[PDB]
């Protein structure tokens, strides 16, 4: 029932205040447990509060307010405070005052810098990947000013080029509409999104660009073109002015790290120029077999993914590359080579040869759905996978690589603009013997562009600290 | 343009909130700009929300901020105040004081009723049009607290439709989730929403519901079922005790009034029990056409309405009540036939004998478009056509029914979720001689749904008072 | 390859043309090569008919020439003569005569009954599954003229329900053009169907028709509606009066026996009334299944069924009897339940305990794909499963039931209309070890209907006898 | 009804024969006025003698039977002999012998010439338009042998390149399967359909092939690429060794002449090296806008075409050249820049500055709709103007470019594979004073595609004549 419905409104209005002071003055932003109070509706932070029954036991409004209104004159420094660790283990210390706990729990924070130097952020490119990478960089400017995007490159083409640019990141068919205001400056070539200024730049040789001559330098450029995957074709970027590092939206060849975040963003050195963050379902899938295997032991698994359409095929029957890509993507399911097999191999060494996979494209615009046929080297009961991976989701460290549900009505429109790599049917699990069946969702567009942006920021040195 | 001052613009719009916050709570005020509002809404929208003022006067926050600070004081009732038709009227005067200002402009308010009696709903079914009903009551149960539903009338099925129905409102693929939480008490039969106790009524005859057993008396009916078109049919709901009146969301066979709002809706009276609110297509051309006669004059007129599918239709062809309406809905264009030229010419008698048309039905789910052929009495060029129609949709009494836009690249899926019942694409406007092609799109779901609550709001006499 | 031979092949085929016509007026034969019909096609089918010969034994069109001059003088019966089976075993045996041979492989015909009695038809129903059953009765009736379509059965609607039904039957956005002609005769209550008078009849009860009023008795009738999936439903229809037997399009429930057609239709006795004939994917599979479980063995078996939506489904979201199933069809990839695992099992109850599965729905209109991830008691390579089931499409007692292709680029819009229960797509199959990929597409509405027919058929005692 | 069904189908057995002697002896092709009976099934000759009523009082296959009867021995040459008009005017001449009356109407082609040389066709691009080219001419080199495709032009890419290509013309997921047998020749670069050997021809500059070097002399060169529009563009094929003639399947820019057949391809000269098609919309409205204004006069037209997306839109959201194109086709209704009022002024310079149109672009693969909002010059009644199109329709020298109908029941999907340019709905007509508005169907693709062929056989010289 909601019959205390409007008291909890009235004291998260209470919150707004105390969490909005410490995002400007200290640049701090809350949270209760995964989920941000910043820059959001009160029925929002009602709605985040339920949540926190989903990892522990019963969380109530006023602990949350008792905490901010303690933490508004500690003289903190910038970092990320979750409300709800902080009130779960108060009351497991146990004792009063509360700010006595606060100040030893928070002590690295208090008096601490308040500024940190931002990043310079360019996309090349600026398809469904690129300008969904642009809407999270710009939301995450405003909260932790870590990582700015400065600029985009496309190709030369026919001068109305930046006002249908400017509507692509405005609006979207699949998306809805960019939360904030667009405008263009027809004279500089920029395009305007909330505070952020972002300089179109006109070139066909990704070698022969000059950033500094737009205030760029030391520049991340996230290629989310696909035109090279190869060393030899990313270092393009690196011989224009500007540019430190690389990252590639895409499966890169030969020696290329491929970076699943969560999983092996510990393998990025200080000395990897050029790094790519694979496919979408090899984001979507790595989490869990990595996570079966290390628990069980996978002699074999298949994984089918029953996938979203791509911009690369054809709304009608015509040539493509690929496998069988060009038949029209609206009207068939098709047979298509995955590369993940190989893909989910090299981020997981250890299944090399243990692996296939094949996709079936399906008539949608976005999410996607990995089902993995999983045979183990044990036997395995059903609700001890399930509760082991809801584990996983909840509280291990790939807490945000993986979400766990068990929702009866759910369907694959519900998870557009999901934040998770990978998302386990838990109602769907299959397990007989040595012999385990999973379910993956996965927004294609949006989940895997939020891995991408989390390599972006472990490259960049930007990465907020949660505390505690 | 640019925004290198929209830190500054944040900033200022966060010491407004708390502030519009207080009026909303103590004083029972919803505070807007130009008929936006600024009510449960985030910090950038209420930077949007005084931009979009140059469309208007030609608006700083501070005239807004400054307005604020003066009504925490002042002893204030229940309105609908705007902070904008406040501002230019204080500009282009006599001036200083502001407070002197504020207690004329709004003396009819100042020390007043802040607490109407709210007027009890029943939505009768639950389907594409009254679950967006039920969205609509709710959010401005919140704002306003005239009318609120009270419940859905449902036929049972299983004993698991309490569930069904909940989710039904909680997801939709088109509309996306419910702004709020959807909680099922399955011993009460009730779907809680937010604040809002919803009971759900299973009855298989419109006659035999005693509403007040559930607590509910002197009712709005909100027909959503289509079943009953006529007085007959429509006055069974009458003879239920607790019901008042009853609002068809359809067009009305016979002598049952068909309302537009903002055209016709004065042509209730207090002994009008049953009432039509038309079709959508009726909806979002008779405003349109009457202000395009009024000001040139309609000597004829041809309506195509290129229309969204509905779901009485088949997704593989079958049976139906129409031959061409029965086939697969989602892989044919069908040329069907349309009320809507003698639907207009009811409520534009002036223009009867001068209107005809068609509709083609397309794969889409929602959102259409209605091409409106004019030849006129009288000359026009396109750009004295567009701004005509612009200033009526920002100025004249059709505000609400009717927008205007200019923006490029548009297309039906960025209208779900249009407030206006109908919205003129500028770009698309053709006009030489006597001849005139307008362009008219309508979220045929929801823009429709509040056309619905207006006419429910008028009947039930809760209209929020808007000043001054 | 090439075609220089084309005009050459052309040639000859329409010189067998007049003699297959004698055949089928005068002698009640029907002429195949290898179970490809050559009677009622074009020319060019009995190119492409001889030419898929070479798949087979490894054909001229002169042998099959030579073979017919002898057939218009031998005093035949009703047949369905194979030309290929009698070619082989002429080269490959003592050889000339021919004429002694042909009257030797074919002694069994020559002077016999040329006339069987036809058995009555009533498709109670007339949807997706009734319409394309409707079709085959009537191109099967002037092939072979064994079971009748002789009557529907539909509820009253308005008063121009006939010629909305044959549309209905004339048309089909997936399907194509009925091939003949469609009349209606109001007076009568007719749909013309080429020869075939199918009477319309308009009942809401099962049970109350005496169908001998229309001249109908001893009929089988196929129940196509879905509504009654027990015993106790069914056996309404033996109540009325001129019903024989009763057969489901649908897996029935309880004790009734569920017909899988080349797997188990022996088990089918003359005091069997009521007889179902399972899903869709039940019919795809359980071939594929057995016969791989036979050769190598089957330890564990997953089935996914990728779907194609069905009309009971929603084009936007509402009720349904499932919660997932009413969501917009065509907007979502929707996981949900299949009965097959359990229902493969009743058929081939060896495999009780090892099999599992889920369904996925997408937006397609028709045809499925079923992926069966096999665990084997055995090793197998791609190329030998390959060759395995190529030979067991070709030659096996389930060759109607299993295809098998190696066609590339194909996608689920090219199997509309075919005539296998199940095609195995040979580029996708995957083998590694004991593991097992197989692709198996399905014509959901006309593949399955192909088996109904073959269950009707089966009852009612006019299996085309194929010789020899 | 059809109780004669059966008796029908013998007369017309006994046709068959006779059909194909003239075919293979003679080259003599039998129509029953537009509809040909070679090459074709038994029941198609039955439905296309029933068609005659909806030209003729009444027309019954004796008729046919007994010309054929006569035709056999009169010595003929090649020609198209319609059986039809030949039935109609000897029973209004009138007296027999019907011997006496052919050799008199048919004078002209007694004793001609048997043979004529063929035309060598080249497609430049194997698109949407350029594959279904293919499929025509391949029909009409069997029928008539006057144009053969002897080669296509596509860019070299990646060396599994042929298999595709031949796949895309074997296979449509609109249009379905191709009528005979594709095979590849990989050796040689060649494609059969069945008998016309298709090379394979790689390059990227138009103006640099020797066709010569493939056996291809004096060939017409169909550029169904696009790429180029402009005279100075489309003369690069003319630099390539083996070209005499250019046809561009797209509006010309500049001088180029814009020829809608059946309108204006008397203006074709002998000299004209380079022509354009013009567009599918233009070929749909062109006949009957000339039409239309030569009886009545239209002071003013706009053009709405409902419109199927094509191939060079996107899936999914994403940069394109044009208007609002480059959103997602299959999720929205767009509004684009149609061309067809300059197009339609072009082949009718008489409606310049008379006419405005634009474009909706629907989630449909194929198949467009065209509403005509006419304000003509003079008064006119609604059963006045559907006779006289019907009258166009079926008897004019416009027969074959526009159809009229009176269907209740037809959608786009029936319109699939329709050989006419333009589908006059009849049923839809409006007419009020001096506006009229006229509904036409077309299969933009194919449609588009018969009248491009017809344009290529004037050019060619090999138009069949039609006695009498
Ligand atoms: N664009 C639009 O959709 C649109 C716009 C304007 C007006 N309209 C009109 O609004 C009406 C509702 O349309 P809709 O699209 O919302 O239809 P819908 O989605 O089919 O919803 C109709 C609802 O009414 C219920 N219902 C139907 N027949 C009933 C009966 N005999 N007894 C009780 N309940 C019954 C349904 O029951 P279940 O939930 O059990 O199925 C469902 O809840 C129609 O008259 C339509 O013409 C529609
Ligand atoms: N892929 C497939 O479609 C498929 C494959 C295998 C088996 N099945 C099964 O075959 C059955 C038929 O499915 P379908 O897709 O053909 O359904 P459908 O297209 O909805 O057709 C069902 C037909 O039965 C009629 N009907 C329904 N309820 C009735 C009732 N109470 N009394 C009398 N007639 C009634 C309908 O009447 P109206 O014409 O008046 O609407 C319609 O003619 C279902 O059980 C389904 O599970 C379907
Ligand atoms: N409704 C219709 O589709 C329709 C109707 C009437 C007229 N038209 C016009 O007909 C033309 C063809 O349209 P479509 O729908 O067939 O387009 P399409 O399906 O894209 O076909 C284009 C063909 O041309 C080739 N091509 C494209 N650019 C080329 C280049 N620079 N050099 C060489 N080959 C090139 C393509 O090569 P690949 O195969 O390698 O991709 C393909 O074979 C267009 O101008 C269109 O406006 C279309």
């Amino acid at each position: 029932n909601h019959k205390d419905w409007n008291d909890r409104i009235a004291v998260a209005e209470e919150m707004v205040p105390l969490i909005g002071r410490l995002h400007r003055n200290n640049n701090v932003v809350v949270s209760v447990f995964g989920r941000l109070l910043v820059n959001v509706s009160d029925i929002d932070i009602i709605k985040s509060h339920r949540y926190a029954r989903h990892i522990i036991s019963k969380l109530p409004l006023e602990s949350s307010l008792d905490i901010l209104r303690e933490l508004v004159d500690m003289n903190l420094g910038t970092a990320s405070i979750d409300l709800g660790q902080l009130a779960y283990s108060f009351e497991e210390s146990e004792s009063t005052d509360l700010r006595a706990f606060l100040e030893d729990a928070l002590a690295p924070v208090i008096g601490a810098e308040t500024d940190i130097n931002p990043t310079d952020i360019v996309l090349y490119g600026f398809g469904r990947i690129g300008r969904l990478l642009a809407r999270i960089l710009v939301s995450r400017e405003a909260l932790y000013d870590g990582a700015r995007l400065r600029a985009i490159v496309v190709r030369k083409n026919g001068e109305e080029d930046l006002v249908k640019r400017a509507s692509l990141l405005r609006r979207d068919s699949v998306h809805g509409g960019f939360d904030g205001t667009i405008t263009t400056d027809y004279d500089n070539n920029i395009i305007w999104a909330n505070g952020t200024p972002i300089k179109v730049i006109y070139s066909n040789d990704p070698a022969t660009i000059d950033y500094t001559e737009y205030g760029i330098n030391d520049a991340v450029v996230v290629d989310n073109t696909g035109r090279w995957r190869d060393r030899e074709g990313l270092s393009q970027h690196l011989k224009s002015k500007g540019v430190a590092k690389v990252v590639l939206t895409a499966p890169g060849k030969g020696d290329l790290k491929n970076i699943v975040y969560g999983i092996n963003h510990t393998d990025i050195t200080a000395d990897d120029q050029i790094v790519s963050a694979a496919s979408c379902t090899t984001n979507a899938i790595t989490p869990v077999l990595k996570v079966i295997n290390d628990r069980y032991g996978v002699e074999f698994g298949h994984v089918e993914t029953v996938h979203s359409f791509t911009n690369d095929q054809n709304l009608i029957d015509n040539f493509h590359k690929g496998s069988r890509r060009g038949r029209a993507a609206g009207l068939n399911m098709v047979l298509t080579e995955t590369g993940a097999a190989k893909a989910v191999s090299k981020a997981l060494p250890e299944l090399e040869g243990k692996l296939t996979g094949n996709a079936i494209r399906v008539p949608t615009p976005d999410v996607s759905m990995a089902v993995l046929n999983l045979t183990l080297n044990t036997e395995v009961d059903r609700d001890e996978v399930n509760e082991f991976l809801r584990r996983v989701s909840l509280h291990s460290d790939l807490r945000q690589q993986i979400d766990w549900i068990r929702s009866p009505e759910v369907v694959s429109t519900d998870f557009v603009g999901t934040t998770h790599a990978g998302i386990v049917d838990g109602l769907a699990t299959i397990a007989t013997g040595r012999h385990l069946v999973l379910y993956v969702w996965y927004d294609n567009e949006f989940g895997y562009s939020n891995q991408v942006i989390r390599i972006v920021e472990e490259i960049a040195g930007v990465r907020p600290r949660v505390y505690p």
